[PDB]
DNA sequence: AGGTAGACTCGGACG
DNA sequence: CGTCCGAGTCTACC
């Protein structure tokens, strides 16, 4: 999940948990709990707190409780559902928050890659992992100037640059590849090789792509669905991601896939330069 | 120095 | 039996 997927999960999850009070926290894979590292302390401190809100920062969910914030990263396969305490759990359920009304928030993650951090609210933004994040791409804090400031200082590939959450928060392999296609820039280009015009164009397409994907409920390409189990529809608007061997939608040249920044990377060798 | 490739956390779907 | 994976950290290598 990237920004659009996490944001869709946020909007669809909030009404199902807001105002509910935690009475138990059960943990079946402790490695997921990163702070406090002692999973018993993590569980104990949340008991008796009420969910007051749910925000997103980059690819993170931030649950706002009474004293604390719970910062959750889904990584590749993490997802949440709300269901009755009376029913058997689904496979791969690793953390469960039980509410006083007999409902439960369940965290499932087949690959076990996801993470959870709990801090007092006032500390959440000045500790890892949130402290080092770059600006929200749908905010005025993300501008061409912000992009250029980092790009001019490094010969790393532009793909490596955009995947770096300290540069700007929210883009991953799908939306990086798509943004670069739409801006007409090859993903292996050294960041410092980009012109001012290219940087402006890239910023414009990054904002448009990520905004469009939010409106369409994210991209369902393998396993992502919203909190109600509904697929997104942005996957029907992809130009390059997952389309290797198929004709480019704009020029008909077969889409290529190769390694860039050590990752599978999709591009049109004609539209991108 | 300042970069990339890819092993690793993990498990399952697909030739 | 090998390869792939909406993330991210880290090592090995150049
Ligand atoms: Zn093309």
């Amino acid at each position: 999940p990237q920004l659009p997927e996490v944001e869709t999960i946020r909007r669809t999850l909030l009404p199902l948990i807001v105002g509910k009070t935690i009475e138990d926290v059960r943990i079946f894979w402790p490695n997921i709990i990163r702070h406090p590292r002692d999973s018993e302390a993590f569980a104990a401190r949340m008991i008796g707190q009420t969910v007051r809100g749910l925000e997103r920062r980059g690819k993170f969910l931030k649950f706002l409780l009474d004293r604390d914030a719970l910062i959750s990263h889904l990584r590749m396969e993490g997802r949440y559902a709300v269901a009755s305490a009376l029913e058997p759990l689904e496979p791969h359920t690793h953390v469960v928050f039980c509410f006083t009304d007999g409902s439960e928030l369940r965290y499932r993650d087949v690959r076990k890659f996801g993470t959870m951090h709990v801090y007092a609210k006032e500390e959440a933004d000045r500790r890892p992992p949130l402290a080092e994040l770059g600006p929200e791409p749908l905010s005025p804090a993300f501008s061409p100037a912000v992009l250029a400031e980092r790009a001019v200082k490094t010969k790393r590939s532009v793909k490596a640059l955009l995947l770096d959450q300290t540069v700007v928060a929210g883009f991953g392999c799908i939306y990086v590849d798509e943004s670069l296609f739409r801006a007409g820039i090859l993903p292996g280009r050294p960041a410092a090789s980009l012109s001012s015009k290219e940087i402006e164009r890239l910023h414009e397409e990054m904002v448009a792509t990520i905004g469009e994907a939010v409106m369409k409920g994210g991209s369902t390409v393998r396993t992502y669905v919203n909190t109600q189990g509904e697929a997104g529809t942005f996957q029907h608007h992809l130009y390059v991601y997952g389309r290797q061997g198929n004709p480019c939608k704009r020029c008909g040249t077969p889409i290529e896939k190769t390694v860039v920044a050590g990752r599978g990377t999709h591009y049109c060798p004609r539209c991108q330069r």
